[PDB]
């Protein structure tokens, strides 16, 4: 009860991730990482 949008309070965190680790990413290398992007 209380609260809600509860899939954008799980997205948040997913994007955090998902974004921290796309900037990691990015800031490691990007398409010149050679690792394939986290996707
Ligand atoms: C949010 O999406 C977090 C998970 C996300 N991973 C993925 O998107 C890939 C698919 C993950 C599927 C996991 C299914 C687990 C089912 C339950 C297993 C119970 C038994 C386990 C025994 C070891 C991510 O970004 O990490």
């Amino acid at each position: 009860h209380x609260q809600g949008t509860f899939t954008s309070d799980l997205s948040k965190q997913k994007d955090s991730r998902r974004a921290q680790d796309f900037i990691e990413w990015l800031k490691n290398g990007g398409p010149s990482s050679g690792a394939p992007p986290p996707s």
